Order: C-alpha cells, then structure tokens, then sequence
C-alpha cells in the first residue's frame, strides 16, 4: 500500500523503518538545508565542512603552545636555580652574572 | 493519498522527499531532543549552543599562547646570543653581566 501511496524511494524506506546509508543521505537533505550541518550528519564532513562547523559553534582547534621566538609570543621553560650573589670582587661578580646568563640561555629565555 | 493519510505537514513534506528549511527544523525536533544538538543540526547554533556542544564532546576553544606576566604563566621569546665572559677586571665583568640583563629584558624574560 505504501508503494501505491508514495513515489519517493527514500521516503518509502523511512516509512518501512529500514534505511540504507544512501537513503539516510537523502532523508537528511529533506530535513536540513545547511550544507555544513549535512556534512556533520554524514559522520564524514569535508575539510571545508569542519572549518564551517567550528565557526558555526565558535569552537577553536586543538591548541599547541609554541616556543617563544624573537618575533612571536610563546611559552618558555623555567630556568634552573640560581644562587644569590655574595661576591666581594669583580671576578666573582662576573662569574655570578654569567651563571644567570647561562641559565636563561639554557631555558630558551634568551638567544644564543 | 498522503494528504488523506497524514495530518502533519512537516511529515508530509518528508514523505514527498521535498523539505524546506522550516520543514527540516520541525523534522529535526521530531528526531532529536537535545537543544544544543538541534542548534548544531540547524547549521547556525547560538552562542549558548556552541559552548554546550564543546562541553558535550570535551572540545576546547582555539588556544592563543599569551606572553608571560608577573602573575600569569605565558610564553617568552628566546633571548639573543650571549658570549661567555673572559673578564679579568670588574669593569668588564659588569659589562658582561649587563649584556645578559639587556638580552633577557629584550626577550621579555625579565621586566623593565
């Protein structure tokens, strides 16, 4: 009787409660007009769909913290411990300054 | 015959395999109860839907690495190169310490 009453085969499969993946694609298209949402409903959105779906919900991509560069904000590693200076001569004061410089160089806080 | 058999107009459009965007909104509502998922299926989720959709899948927003501050963890730029010290007097040792300080200041590793 459903064959006598309905022409569309995708509708008929829905009414029989047995749909193929192709029937489901067509039925999705009857229910939703946004192309990126149709991409989501397929379970296999294209690259363009993915970008647009994130825009649609205001989502970001997985963020990876980059190392600091001389031009670009980034993360650093924390420098090793450095002892306060008790230097009473120039040689030792210079030794202590250099220890700080190396620590900051080791942590990528300043350039080599 | 479909007009004689079914009262709901959105169902009837589905059975004819021709749905408007309004029909699709109504059919989505027959198929899915979660309001944030319905927002996604529209292709135009509200701000609230977007937040809830990310929560739903455990997704984060696009991460931007902030510069380090005195209160908040952040990225740094790597400091310029600094030569090891071969100072034999106080004046030179102080010159070398100051070179390290400026490098760390230039890279925003320490405050001005």
């Amino acid at each position: 009787l459903q064959d006598l009453l309905f022409s569309d085969g995708n509708v008929k499969a829905f009414l029989q409660a047995t749909t193929t993946d192709e029937n489901k694609t067509a039925l999705q298209q009857l229910l939703v007009s946004n192309a990126d949402v149709l991409g989501l409903l397929s379970g296999n959105p294209t690259s363009d769909n993915k970008i647009n779906l994130r825009t649609m919900i205001g989502a970001g991509v997985p963020y990876s913290l980059p190392a600091a560069t001389t031009t670009t904000l980034g993360g650093v590693k924390k420098g090793a411990a450095v002892t306060a200076s008790t230097a009473t001569d120039v040689a030792t004061a210079v030794k202590d300054l250099n220890s700080l410089i190396t620590v900051l160089k080791n942590a990528g806080i300043i350039s080599l």
